[PDB]
């Protein structure tokens, strides 16, 4: 058995620290071990990153504008927390696709069946107009030439939206398929357990101050380094058992959950954090109907 | 008489103290007072935003990108100034329309007849590669929307070119032409003596540092404050004879001239600073040919 005592997990791509050189056998390895392991990927990322906004005072009064939000299912979680701790905000989700019936029939959350362009996203700025606006993409056009022009989109979004902060979806393209260097805003590069076993995607988290938009450059040089820091993390790191971790699951995805979860505010009071954390997760795992 | 005694000329936009409403027929009232008052107004911002990257020790060794460079009669005089002061300095000049016959025949400067896009730019970055760029921008199309298409421009030549530093033309919108918003480099937003009577038009000067690119949003409310504050240093500022000025010329933009040209490094010593600015001034209005 693959053992370890860990202090704490990596939440951050800048904490990774070791790497190895992709080997593209691992592409063919079994990618998930627990059904909608993509749904808790999403609820975990989007409670730590709107849990944040609460702690800064940006969440109660926004208006969160979801672009690539169906099925959407685990979001009707995330609308019932914040909604039941009593902060105010109204969820616009929009995705040419249709959204799970279990977030119809909600005074605070508009179903939006439409492909957002350019010119949308000025309708719905001017209808928005004048509230303050939190942007999550989680848009999926594969090719580095899609994914080139996915996160040219979520640029536009945020110069268009003008949002107070953001979660945007990121994966750096294979440095050997580079087709041009690029800008991504900048932001902190969160870690996400329970992706894909060999996953490279991490969620871009961003607070806007000021009227200042600040980029920054993406070079081969960069995908290189992101491909060998992410398959060191999947390979070696995601794969050990942290034995000194007192919890019900110790492999290193509910390590990393753990401080996710943690950093969540409940209305329950409890003793310990293990007591709010255990009582989150089999929340989480009850709703989404993991056994 | 229009008299008054200054500190300082305004050298910022930001350090505009006032503002007036902008009152239209001012654009019928003479905009030039001197011949070849345009190369002159190039010629001093030119020198001011070089001069700096000297003192920051970047200019040395850089290939100076000049974009919308033609006639550029007045470059002649910038690459004999830098030249001879031992900096070397390679140029390359890029417009559709062709160049002052005195800029031809030196090795260390390109003349270009091609109108660059968004392609042209990502070949030349290969050529150039790997020189250290310095980007200057004069481009010209108007309406708003030709100058907006104008700075979008202008922000591909600094993604693709990935320059040091950069001088770009800038002139916001009119508040009542106003299109939508839009992003401009963060800079500085120097003031230009010589300017046409009531133009409202600056050159942002930037210098880039690690991998990070910062934008800054401007709107229609920009606008206003743009017009009004530009408006205020045309009609009332640019009118003042400055009399505490000990000069041969006291009119504001020679004092305001002035003040750039001291920043000026020459190969003479001179026993004061007012010694050296005569110098220059008569230096660079013989070589323009202004009486
Ligand atoms: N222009 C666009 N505007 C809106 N949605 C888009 C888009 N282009 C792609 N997408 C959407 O991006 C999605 C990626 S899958 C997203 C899953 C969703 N976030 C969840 O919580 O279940 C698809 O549903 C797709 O239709
Ligand atoms: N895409 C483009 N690439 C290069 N030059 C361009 C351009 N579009 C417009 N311009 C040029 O922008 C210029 C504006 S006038 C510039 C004057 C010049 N800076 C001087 O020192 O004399 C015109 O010469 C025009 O041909």
């Amino acid at each position: 058995m693959d053992v370890v005592s860990l202090d704490k997990p990596f939440m951050y791509f800048e904490e990774i620290d070791n790497e190895l050189d992709y080997e593209p056998e691992s592409a063919n390895e079994v990618a998930k071990k627990l059904p909608y392991q993509g749904q808790l990927k999403l609820l975990l990322g989007e409670l730590f990153f709107l849990s944040k906004l609460q702690r800064h005072g940006i969440l109660d009064g926004a208006t969160v504008v979801y672009i690539g939000s169906a099925p959407g299912t685990h979001i009707r979680y995330l609308r019932d927390h914040f909604y039941n701790l009593g902060v105010i905000i109204k969820w616009m989700l929009i995705d040419g696709r249709h959204h799970d019936p279990i977030l119809n029939g909600l005074r605070d959350v508009t179903l939006v069946t439409r492909f957002v362009d350019e010119e949308y996203l000025r309708s719905i700025k001017k209808q928005l107009h004048p509230s303050k606006i939190i942007l999550i993409s989680d848009v999926r056009s594969p090719s580095t030439a899609d994914l080139l022009s996915n996160y040219a989109l979520q640029n536009v979004m945020i110069s268009i939206l003008n949002p107070v902060a953001s979660s945007l979806k990121w994966r750096c393209p294979f440095p050997d398929q580079w087709i041009k260097d690029f800008y991504i805003p900048h932001g902190n590069k969160m870690l996400q357990p329970f992706a894909p076993s060999y996953s490279a995607e991490m969620r871009l988290l961003s607070i806007y101050t000021g009227e200042n938009m600040r980029l920054t450059r993406v070079t081969k040089s960069d995908a290189v380094n992101y491909e060998k820091k992410m398959y060191y993390l999947n390979k070696i790191v995601r794969n050990k058992v942290v034995v000194n971790f007192d919890y019900p699951n110790q492999e290193y995805d509910y390590f990393h959950m753990y401080f996710m979860l943690r950093t969540v505010y409940c209305n329950k009071t409890f003793p310990t954090t293990k007591a709010k954390v255990l009582f989150l997760q089999q929340s989480i795992f009850r709703f989404l109907n993991i056994p």
